[PDB]
């Protein structure tokens, strides 16, 4: 594949425009407003500008990636692209619009992919005539540089699609690893419930914060300990997936810790507000 | 302090005399065969010789180590001991009996710690008349190069024998963190339901062994895949680990997965025995 189209330019949607264009790809991205695509595409050059003060790419490169790029609000654009990748609200009415409207708009042969982390892609292909081509690849915060890729087949994700799409995380000089459709994947089914379980063990009186996270560092040692990897991620985002888990099976395995559910209520939904389990600041 | 008694002599028990050792303790090791001392003994050899290989300590280093260090098969010799570390089997009746025991041995300001995963501080200590010195001091593997040490309070432990057992901790290059006693502690808590998350995981057909570990090393930069750590931990162990908390909890969230049990069933234990869910070799 050469051509590939990413709609929505909020954060992820950017880092994913990036991680193909740096590896050579052509990319168009698309948002629903002129200043949206802007934003997206100042995003991706601050983050090659950082790049480049470190010295893992030249100015050159900077150049030669951005050259890659257009932004657009036109939807039709994506009717040659080889790829698409959806990246915008985790809705699932929406997305069921947003891959019909795809289905009509582009050539055949052309595989229609989510990166969400919460929705169903077999549900999601449901509404397209092209169940076979509609598939999950599912990045990671910050794109560019997280070498996963999840690739989750729907129920009708043909192994066409599915080889397809393992060859293009390869030619980006990504690792796909192949997930059949089932809640959480692989990465947020352990990983999430990991910082939940630090919650309830902080609810419960056990340990304090930084005691909690000094503890999984030096004990097995991970790089975060995950109070802070959970103000990292967003405790919205955290809490949002333990209740999608408990939603998807019924299993109480899953339930979110109360002391979670307080804490985004409060809006202390960890560095993007300035305060989650840890105080930050700007 | 100067002087520890260490029991237990196979790989955790020896990995902790070296770590009190290293540091200029005075250790006692004692297990219930002149064999397993004298194995314990050796291995703290291979690491030290290891050590002096690879030129981060002399052989001058590696004897005076060495020679701080003795073995023995008679409890008696823990009298004089500042502190005691227990790393000997993980059952409830006959950590009392050690304990008891030692409690008539040691001299009153002795210090009794277990190095246990598993069983309860508080438990141990009602067995002795001194449940405000008896306290958990949890190493991970290796003793002598992982960091952290659990330091995990019964309901008795005061805070003098906690003051203690933390300065002593810093007194041989580890680092503290308060625990008050719960199922897990902290690290096995969190760590050992991840572990057996990727074996429903597996179970449940959602991916293989191989992309389980690439997803949490490549899209949460863990150290190790989940799986890949089972084996080295032993599947025995961490069924035995997730065992605990449900029976402790009574909560259906801490469920050993039926592939775990049956793997654990099979004597496929990990690295130990050359199979987990991977094949080890020579």
């Amino acid at each position: 594949m050469k051509k590939v189209f990413v709609l929505g330019a909020g954060t992820m949607g950017a880092g994913i425009v990036q991680a193909f264009a740096a590896k050579g790809c052509e990319v168009i991205v698309r948002d629903i407003k002129e200043e949206f695509v802007d934003r997206g595409i100042a995003t991706i050059t601050k983050s090659l500008s950082k790049l480049v003060a470190k010295e893992k790419i030249t100015e050159a490169d900077k150049e030669e990636i951005l050259s890659r790029i257009s932004g657009t609000t036109d939807m039709k654009l994506a009717a040659d692209c080889d790829l698409v990748v959806e990246a915008a609200i985790e809705n699932m009415k929406i997305k069921k619009e947003i891959f019909a409207e795809l289905d009509g708009i582009c050539k055949p042969e052309t595989i229609l992919a989510s990166n969400t982390s919460s929705l169903s892609i077999t549900e999601v292909a449901s509404a397209t005539k092209r169940a076979d081509k509609v598939i999950g690849m599912h990045f990671f915060n910050p794109a560019p540089v997280m070498k996963l890729v999840e690739v989750i087949r729907g129920a009708a994700t043909s192994q066409e699609t599915f080889d397809a799409v393992k060859e293009m995380s390869e030619s980006i000089g990504k690792t796909p690893v192949e997930v059949a459709e089932a809640p959480g994947f692989v990465v947020n089914r352990i990983l999430i419930p990991m910082i939940n379980e630090a919650t309830f063990i902080l609810q419960e009186g056990v340990a304090k914060e930084e005691d909690i996270d000094a503890a999984m560092k030096l004990g097995a040692n991970h790089p975060m300990g995950p109070l802070a990897l959970g103000d990292l991620i967003g405790l919205d985002v955290c809490l949002a997936i333990m209740d999608v888990l408990y939603n998807e099976t019924g299993d109480t395995k899953y339930r979110a810790s109360s002391l979670l559910r307080k804490y985004v209520r409060a809006g202390w939904l960890g560095r993007k507000t300035g305060k989650g389990f840890y105080d930050y600041s700007k």
